[PDB]
């Protein structure tokens, strides 16, 4: 509907099936989403993880080469310039096949790149072989009138990432994803005790549809620190759409106790 | 009903309202909850938050003398002896007033006690102020043919403290607790989530009912690794039993990142 009184940040999450190593196809239909979100005021739309080549690790590896993800990049960048809405897409990293990891970046309405974040947690061997993990902090940083990070699919299952985040003072925690096999249990408990053990909100854009080898659940979802879902999708392709709202775990937990026991 | 073919640990928790500052009532509570839950077959009971002198921070360290608190604990040892039964209690530390905290401790079939926890994260300024906070990480022992550990309370709340308890080995924590204001989200939310990011069960025994000052939720519950309730009680005075049937997060963790950006 229209912005609510009370309401400073709309924000928008692409639901979608891509096709593997059809970036043409994948970044088109970005574009059209971007369009779509930015028709509905959403300032922001954060979409699945790998979306432009598909979520195809060991064929990213074996078949994309750095000049092709600079170009899909490039494209990106074009995108939220061209439809005037802050965009964080994933793709993998700027290096070569054999030294780049799996990233997610933050855009601005104008197209430049604010923030870039290289995925910690690798999920399965396919990944491991195919990517390098990060070794980085998630990023925090102002953005439309709150403390933003980053973090993609796995690495939102463990509690210590979104801690960090959260330490560093992330109040809105934006995750690319590509989860499939009805992980319910991701969207469903993980990600809610995310949100409540840190007072944060947490944004959640997954594939749907049969994609690479896999049926990927959807479910994508907006948390908030209540651990309550403020909008969620189903299977379907979709365009989530939401506005966000205007004990302490994060000053009484200890920190130099718990770094020693980990 | 009868012990099931697959399981070879049934354990008991016990729900109930204790009276602040009577250790004598409180005590043969806990005395015929270990008597039934013997006599339903269970080889442990796991009792409440300080059940023994009631939730009372501020007049325990008032009135609640150190000779008090070591009355109670023998006879909770004779109590397992005479019902034949491990059991799970917390008092208050041994020590005096202004410097002990609050314990969790388990005692074999034999009155023997094996372990012994000094809860770690307190809870709000009444027990900040009548407690003093643990500085050690949780125990973990083999009894019953798997690995147990203690957690007691507010500590469970925080992933960090349970993942100590995993990494150590733990397959099932056992946690006394005392939670009022309908804090549905703990049972409902935290806890599938601990036992999920570790692949732990988790048994967690509650206060219900009116008593010192407050309204306890009950809501005890063992929630297995898949998040899902084994066994759960409402708001009223229980005995819960439940046996025990017979993604790897801990071993993809980066904890060595994650130590260095808590
Ligand atoms: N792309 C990914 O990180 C897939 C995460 C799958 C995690 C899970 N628990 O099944
Ligand atoms: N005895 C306790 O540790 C009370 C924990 C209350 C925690 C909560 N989240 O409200």
């Amino acid at each position: 509907g229209l912005v609510p009184r009370g309401s400073h940040m709309r924000i928008a999450l692409m639901q979608h099936t891509a096709r593997p190593l059809d970036p043409q196809h994948n970044l088109d239909l970005i574009d059209d989403a971007a369009a779509r979100a930015s028709e509905q005021g959403a300032q922001l739309l954060l979409t699945p993880e790998l979306f432009g080549f598909g979520y195809v690790p060991s064929q990213i590896c074996a078949q994309v080469s750095a000049e092709q993800v600079d170009a899909a990049r490039s494209r990106l960048r074009g995108i939220a310039r061209d439809r005037g809405i802050a965009l964080v897409w994933s793709l993998p990293g700027p290096e070569g096949p054999e030294q780049r990891g799996i990233t997610a970046e933050l855009a601005d309405e104008h197209g430049e790149v604010l923030a870039s974040y290289q995925k910690v947690q690798l999920y399965g061997p396919e990944e491991k072989a195919a990517f390098v993990p990060g070794e980085q902090p998630p990023p925090v940083l102002s953005w439309g009138g709150r403390q933003l990070s980053l973090l993609v699919a796995y690495d939102v299952e463990f509690p210590e990432m979104v801690r960090a985040a959260a330490a560093r003072g992330a109040q809105l925690v934006l995750v690319p994803t590509a989860l499939a096999g009805d992980e319910t249990s991701v969207p469903g408990i993980l990600l809610p005790a995310r949100a409540v053990e840190n007072g944060i909100t947490l944004a959640y854009a997954n594939h749907c549809g049969p994609e690479g080898g896999l049926v990927f659940d959807g479910g994508s979802v907006v948390v908030g620190p209540a651990g309550q879902p403020l909008g969620e999708l189903g299977v379907e392709p979709g365009l989530l759409v939401v506005d966000l709202p205007d004990a302490d775990y994060l000053q009484d937990r200890r920190a130099e106790l718990h770094r020693n026991w980990l």
